[PDB]
């Protein structure tokens, strides 16, 4: 009893809200739900994400795509021009570091011996 | 061809044994594993990854309203960095704003976003 029930949104801070537009919506195909001054709340892969425009390595963000979607995903973000550093590590255009995995992030629990398993 | 879901969130962390404490104890996560500088939680049905290394971002969990005052006296009590809200954000038990050990700004909200849009009704798509 007491528990957080869900995650509710993130908020990215964004240089550009045209170029952050273009990159949620088209490239990674979200669904851009309003605009405001200096903001735009998209919802991408069940997440609302928050983007507030003002004019880093301590944090990545990672989503689960279809084993059978990699190559098209990696395609996709390498003829978009986007920043690539299975699985794809890339930021957005402000340097927001994220991730595309074809496997949960449990079943690589279950992958790792002196670890420590709860 | 969409991405299908949160795979999980990863934050760097100064020390591992005082991150633990905050998201399993305080938050009432699940720590599922650890390495030497790392550790795994389930928290509100998100994994989190923390890797110990000795503003631009927030994180935001949704809460039911009947639970608010529980999570802020949770907060008040263990010490937590509670940060200011919108005026009467705490009265109408809508959000709470605070940072983790290290400065990572995360919320309590009790609205969803279907309320948040409604509330609005900016350019509506």
């Amino acid at each position: 009893h007491h528990h957080l029930k869900s995650i509710n949104h993130i908020c990215f801070s964004v240089r550009n809200l045209n170029d952050s537009i273009h990159f949620y919506r088209d490239i990674l195909l979200g669904k851009l739900l309003l605009t405001g001054k200096k903001t735009a709340y998209f919802e991408l892969a069940g997440l609302w994400i928050a983007l507030n425009e003002e004019k880093f390595s301590y944090t990545h963000i990672a989503f689960t795509i279809d084993d059978s979607e990699f190559k098209y995903w990696h395609q996709r973000l390498k003829d978009n021009n986007v920043n690539i550093l299975q699985s794809i590590y890339f930021t957005d255009p402000d340097g927001h570091k994220l991730e595309l995995h074809t496997g949960t992030l449990e079943n690589r629990l279950n992958y790792y011996p002196h670890m420590t398993f709860y």
